């Protein structure tokens, strides 16, 4: 499938509110070869990129969903095919993006032709990038319904799930000294993210 020529202009108009000159954190959750979650973050200006898409192999979904992300599988099918590649391809040439463990970023990007884009490792140790990670779930919770399963780790106790988003927002706020005061507004509108069908009509 894909985006329509009338979404991709959207899209590349919803691109333009990106300062090519911010930081811009990105995090993926699931595998890069087959992603079910991206998400980019400006904290200086707020706008953030967020979309979810269904993935190809079940059998490690499950695995990620177990240890990771904990979305139900059925969540994600009411999602744009080609999305993914069509927000990659829009993204500004040359942008400088910052993220905790570059190497999943840089396949993610290479595999879609962007070998432009510059990436920052930021080297956070496992607990010391979660530390703001309560209270960037209390204040950001609205923003993604999306994590619905319990997650354990394997020596096998129950942690947090692995939201996209709100790594990113967490991830700078453990590099700032806090969170940030610019109020989040999506960039994607919602009728691009899910392929939402019409429904019955009540006559
Ligand atoms: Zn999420």
């Amino acid at each position: 499938a894909g985006l329509t020529y009338s979404q991709l202009m959207t899209l590349k108009d919803a691109m333009l509110q990106l300062d090519p000159n911010a930081k811009t954190w990105m995090d993926i959750e699931g595998r890069p070869e087959d992603p079910v979650e991206i998400a980019l973050y400006q904290p200086s200006s707020g706008c953030y990129i967020h979309f979810f898409r269904e993935p190809t192999d079940l059998k490690q979904f499950k695995q990620d969903a177990k240890y990771s992300h904990g979305i139900d599988v059925t969540d994600l099918f009411a999602t744009q095919p080609g999305l993914t590649s069509a927000v990659i391809d829009a993204l500004p040439r040359n942008m400088v993006i910052t993220c905790q463990g570059s190497d999943d970023i840089r396949k993610l990007l290479e595999s879609q032709g962007r070998k432009d884009i510059k990436l920052i490792d930021i080297a956070l140790s496992k607990t010391d990038s979660r530390k703001y990670e309560n209270a960037v779930w209390d204040q950001y919770k609205d923003l993604c319904h999306m994590h619905t399963g319990v997650v354990v780790e394997k020596k096998k106790e129950e942690i947090t799930p692995h939201c996209a988003l709100m790594d990113c927002i967490m991830f700078d706020a453990a590099v700032s000294g806090g969170l940030n005061t610019s109020v989040l507004r999506a960039v994607l509108p919602r009728d691009m993210v899910f392929r939402t069908s019409t429904p019955r009509v009540v006559l």
